[PDB]
């Protein structure tokens, strides 16, 4: 039901119907399809298909296929004459759109923006059929993708005379020293005559604070008279003066709305808001980084785009939760590897303050891995000339394409400060690589073009190996503005780069690969296949490239050059789990094989591994941090010589002091005592080391205390203290500041992450179940089998454990417990009421959660 009640752009994610099949021509208005499934998008339909070894690993061996989606509407009569468009954020891949029976033409690329224009198709007054075809043929990634219309889709409705599609980019070229005063907005604005008759037009338009009204205006403007003729579009250039803008900033993330109006004569013809904020950044090849004139260390975290249980689709709330658990990690960066982001998550980070490396590509022109079907097949290939699709240019290239769709999108987010162009273009590939950077050349060339405003980047590995080709590209890359990341160096590779090439800007675009498992304290060592399908939580495991979480920061926090660090990754993703990764089909291991990744600091369902507070001891400096590992049960401790156990404390305060209560005591021993020692690097940053007598022979590993406690049953207790050897007050430290022997399990303790959402279908209720003992202890190796019952006005949408191997559905009322916890999703629905959720466990005590929900105003 599309009339003028609607925004001029509007969900349309309500009242799909959906139906897998490679074999059924859908694309008919007249098409049955009242035996079809009814959907709300975003919606992925590989994430309910079954596990199957005949799949690839890499992928999580999840199958994609053909998917197909129809919609029926009107199209109310009062929009007669008005321009219709339809906008997909993202479609997983190979897409197909029909309207009304006429093709409308293709979209490859499974993760940028694009839209059809409506308007020629469409029956005014009358019934209306839109319909995608979904063909993600595997092999087609290297992580899992989700299959279909994972993102939002809206329609824009506009008079014939409008603004175009992203049509406003803002520039303030002087930002940086007019601060504090006068700002010089200069804007350009693309107006679209889509009427048989000339027009002539003035603009009007207004910076207010987002969500304000428009009266608290910082700056307006009214352009002199513009011809337009009949089918034509004029840019108009304008300039605003913006009085005293709030600069937009990581501490303090101000916002405007930016509101165009196009006008002829008095009347308003079009309305044309774009979101913005006020911030310089600078990349300086002796000192880093900096965000509006001030040094900030880019502490970064890379981020495949699905959402665990819920798979590949980018609902707003599980996208928000990621950014919130990050940034309680004192994350401050996010690279979107290797594609771009759901604008969700660009709404997201512009509202908290996270700054964005959106990355456009992985491979280029040459597929990796053996995935025929990824868009290496599609990077150099030319749009067809009846393939109607919007977005970006469509003169050269998918990748031009795909490129500048991108950018147009996102050019206004404050959030975004860098365009990755591609990630280890020249990894897993065949053939020869001498004209990839000739390929580089021209990706940053349209880059320049696009967006003059921010630098582009990529990630390369090739760079510690001393390729030529690296050599060229980071030329290329430095000659226009852009700053290089290397994938993977070492704290002598970064010494390297910077005496071989003193001209770069550099960073860690890709760091780490530590490989972990949540709650697993049996062994310390790892970096290889299990006996358990699991991993060591010590952080003693990586990747053969890689580099355990203490030495990949170690390298990069004394090297004011290096910018800063982007950790592969900040949350587990479905697909590529090594150590038991496999690029063809077949088991790896026994089945059921690990099917998500073993990379992240936090798992899929958010529960963060033990080296979370390791790295928020490095990074938050609003938070103190105080976490020892292990838990404290024999059964799951490792005995080393001597029936030692490993203690590891991580933890910001200056001294800490050891403690152990025997069980049954009230009284506590003091056991140990060690002091950091505070570094301050040139350009003021500062970072703590252990240098006393017992300190590690591998200096990275002095970043975090360890002690031999022989095992007994009872209490491990840690102090903090400040530099004056002062304890440090309780306040809101974070971490287990002690380890204690539990008893069996006893009871469930449920809790909701938020106890009020909204009744909108969309917002989610994140419902963690610690399996604990009668005293409330996590059991630390729990897997007792937890039953959700739902009720009220709400739907259980996924449940979790972040356990690889587990391959029970996503989609069930029930999953193990893994390593004492378990997680429930549950959705609203559209009408306002209460959700109640009843967490159970054969001979556990239950645990009950209730969930208001709110209507939409
Ligand atoms: O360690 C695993 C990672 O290795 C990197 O080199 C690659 O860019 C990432 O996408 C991921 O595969
Ligand atoms: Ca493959
Ligand atoms: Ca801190």
């Amino acid at each position: 039901a599309v009339d003028s009640k609607q925004n001029r752009t509007s969900d349309f994610d309500a009242n799909w119907k959906f139906m897998l099949s490679d074999s059924v021509q859908a694309q008919d208005p007249a098409f049955d399809d009242s035996a079809w499934q009814q959907v709300d998008l975003p919606h992925d339909y590989s994430i309910t298909q079954k596990y199957s070894q005949s799949n690839e690993a890499e992928s999580a061996y999840l199958p994609g296929g053909t998917g197909w989606y129809r919609k029926s509407f009107t199209i109310d009569r009062d929009l007669a004459g008005k321009r219709i468009a339809i906008n997909f954020d993202g479609v997983y891949m190979n897409a197909t759109v029909w309207f009304n029976g006429v093709k409308l033409g293709t979209h490859p690329y499974g993760y940028s923006p694009f839209s059809f224009d409506l308007t020629g198709n469409a029956k005014f007054g009358g019934e209306n059929t839109i319909v995608v075809k979904v063909e993600n043929r595997l092999p087609s990634s290297r992580w899992y993708s989700g299959s279909g219309i994972y993102r939002d889709v809206t329609l824009t409705v506009t008079d014939g005379v409008h603004v175009g599609n992203n049509g406003v980019a803002i520039k303030t070229p002087s930002l940086a020293t007019q601060n504090g005063g006068d700002v010089t907005m200069n804007l350009t604005t693309k107006v679209a005559n889509d009427t048989e008759a000339a027009a002539n037009i003035t603009l009007k338009q207004t910076v207010f604070p987002k969500g304000g009204k428009t009266d608290a205006a910082i700056g307006t403007v009214t352009t002199a008279s513009k011809s337009i003729a009949a089918g034509a579009s004029a840019d108009v250039t304008s300039t605003i003066t913006a009085a005293s803008p709030k600069l937009w900033s990581i501490k303090n993330p101000n916002l405007y709305t930016v509101r165009t109006e196009v006008l002829n004569g008095g009347k308003v013809l079009d309305t044309y808001d774009t979101e913005y904020g006020f911030r310089w950044t600078g990349f300086d090849a002796t000192s880093g980084f900096s965000l509006n004139g001030e040094k900030v260390k880019l502490k970064g975290v890379s981020m495949h785009h699905d959402q665990g249980s819920l798979g590949a689709v980018a609902n707003r709330r599980a996208i928000e939760r990621q950014v919130e658990i990050l940034q309680k990690m004192g994350v401050n960066s996010i690279r979107t590897t290797h594609n771009p982001a759901a604008k969700a998550l660009i709404d997201v980070c512009n509202e908290k303050g996270v700054l964005v490396v959106e990355e456009v590509f992985d491979m280029w022109n040459r597929s990796k891995n053996g995935n025929t079907e990824d868009y290496g097949k599609w990077f150099g290939q030319a749009i067809a000339g009846d393939n109607a699709v919007l977005g970006g240019d469509k003169d050269e290239t998918w990748a031009k394409f795909d490129l500048t769709s991108t950018i147009n999108r996102d050019r206004n987010a404050p959030s975004v400060i860098m365009w990755s162009l591609g990630n280890e273009m020249m990894e897993g590939i065949s053939g020869s690589v001498s004209g990839f950077p000739a390929t580089s050349a021209k990706l940053v060339a349209w880059t320049k073009a696009a967006d003059s405003t921010r630098p582009m980047t990529y990630g390369d590995n090739k760079i510690k190996a001393n390729w030529n080709e690296s050599n060229t590209m980071g030329d290329n890359l430095t000659a226009n503005g852009g700053v290089v990341g290397t994938n993977y160096s070492d704290g002598a590779n970064y010494d390297k780069i910077r005496t071989t090439h003193p001209s770069w800007a550099i960073y860690g675009s890709e760091t780490a690969s530590a490989i972990n498992s949540r709650g697993i304290y049996n062994r310390t060592t790892g970096g290889a296949q299990s006996s358990d399908k699991q991993l060591t939580s010590y952080d003693n495991s990586a990747v053969g490239w890689g580099a355990v979480a203490s030495s990949a920061w170690y390298d990069v926090v004394q090297r004011d050059f290096v910018a800063g660090t982007y950790v592969w990754t900040g949350f587990d993703y479905l697909g590529e789990p090594t150590p038991w990764n496999g690029t063809g089909s077949g088991a790896v291991g026994s089945w059921p094989s690990p099917k998500n990744s073993y990379f992240g600091i936090v798992d899929t369902a958010g529960f963060p591994k033990d080296t979370y507070y390791f790295y928020q001891s490095q990074w938050n400096d609003d938070v103190h941090t105080l976490h020892i590992l292990p838990a404290w049960n024999e059964n799951v401790v490792a005995k080393g010589s001597g029936n030692n156990v490993p203690v590891v404390v991580y933890t910001d305060a200056a001294k800490v002091k050891l403690y152990f209560t025997p069980k049954g005591s009230t009284e506590k021993r003091l056991i140990g005592e060690k002091s950091f020692t505070k570094k301050t690097t040139a350009a003021g940053y500062t970072y703590q080391v252990y240098e006393g007598s017992d300190k590690d022979s591998t200096a990275h590993k002095n970043m975090y205390l360890t002690w031999n406690v022989p095992w007994a049953e009872g209490t491990i207790s840690a102090e903090a203290y400040d530099e004056n050897n002062r304890l440090i007050p309780e306040g809101s430290t974070e971490g287990n500041a002690s380890v204690t022997t539990t008893g069996k399990a006893a009871k469930l303790k449920a809790d909701a992450d938020r106890k009020t959402i909204t009744a909108d279908g969309k917002d989610l209720s994140y419902i963690e179940v610690d399996v604990t003992d009668a005293n409330g202890h996590i059991v630390p190796d729990a897997a007792n089998r937890v039953t959700f019952d739902v009720k009220g006005a709400g739907k259980l949408v996924g449940v979790d454990n972040g356990s690889s191997p587990d391959h029970d559905s996503y989609q069930a009322d029930n999953r193990k417990a893994f390593s004492g916890k378990v997680l429930a999703i549950v959705q609203s629905t559209k009408e306002a009421g209460e959700i109640t959720v009843t967490a159970k466990a054969d001979g556990l005590q239950s645990s009950t959660v209730k969930i208001a929900t709110t209507a939409v105003p």
